[PDB]
This record gives structure tokens, C-alpha cells and sequence, in this order.
DNA sequence: CTCACCCAATCGCAATCGCCTCACCAGAGTGACTCACCTTCCAGTGCCTAGTGTGGGGCTGGCTGAGTAAGGATGTCAGACTTCT
């Protein structure tokens, strides 16, 4: 860590074979894929509103632009259009 | 001037179809076996040649009669004699 080194011994190590997947990975730019994208952004926006101390709760746009910098700001505006002004 | 919203365009994903390929099923042909029919051979039975019994239909000798006749072989006696008792 930042403060120093720490040492443990280990005695047990597992080898994991070939995985049998139980969850389907979406494809690039698929409906489910981009749905998760806008949902991840909406959840982050709600949790930034919960963390806000001023009443009424207010956030800044460039916090979201620091978190999601590949997003066009039209999509972030779209998420903030409902629930904020 | 800057920001936000709306519209348009492009890309990606999903669904449907699309025509070609593969697989399965069915039918036909091929090969062998079995069965049936025909043909041939053999065997048996039923009549033609050969070898024959038994007989028809002729055919010719034999038959007392009494007379004329011979030697005739055959024999029935008849006697004389030699053997046995």
C-alpha cells in the first residue's frame, strides 16, 4: 500500500479450469450493451445526487465528464434532462 | 455566443428466406435357387415267325372160299439108348 509492505504466507492455491458461463456477454453496440451503458450512467448520476450536500441537491457536469470521458455530452444531457435542470 | 434539442443518416443486429446440397427412401435390376415342364430312354405287355401235335383225306394191301400143283421148314411125335438110383 502507500504506507508500506506487508507479508503473508499462502498455503492453498486452486487451479481453475475452463469456465462454464452462466451469464451472456453482450455484443459491442448491441441493445443490451448500450442499455447497460445508459443505466451505468444513470446510476452514477443518481449516486452523485445522493452525495450532494446542498439542498436542493445539485451536481456539476464535469464530474460526470471526468467519470465518463468517452461519452458525448448529448447523452449525459439526455440523462440529466429528466431529473435535473 | 453558447447550449440544448431535434432530426437525419449510418451502422449493426436480427430475422427470413433462398436456393443449393445432403440424406433418406423407394424402386428396379441383377443373381441364384427352386419348381415345373418337356423330352428321352427303358421296360413291360401284347401280337408276328418258327417249330411244332394232332389230325383230315386219300390209298393200297389183306381177307377166307376150293379146286390144279411141288419141296417146304417146322414140329409133333416116336423110338432107341445111356445114366442114375
Amino acid at each position: 500500500t502507500r504506507q508500506g509492505y506487508y507479508i503473508r504466507e499462502l498455503v492453498d492455491i486452486f487451479v481453475v479450469g475452463q469456465q462454464c458461463p452462466l451469464f451472456e456477454v453482450p455484443g459491442p453496440n448491441s441493445k443490451r450493451a448500450n442499455t447497460h451503458i445508459r443505466d451505468f450512467l444513470q446510476v452514477f448520476i443518481y449516486r452523485l445526487f445522493w452525495k450532494s450536500k446542498d439542498r436542493p441537491r445539485r451536481i456539476r457536469m464535469e464530474d460526470i465528464k471526468k467519470a465518463f470521458p468517452s461519452h458525448s455530452e448529448s447523452s449525459i444531457r439526455k440523462r440529466l434532462k429528466l431529473c435535473a435542470d
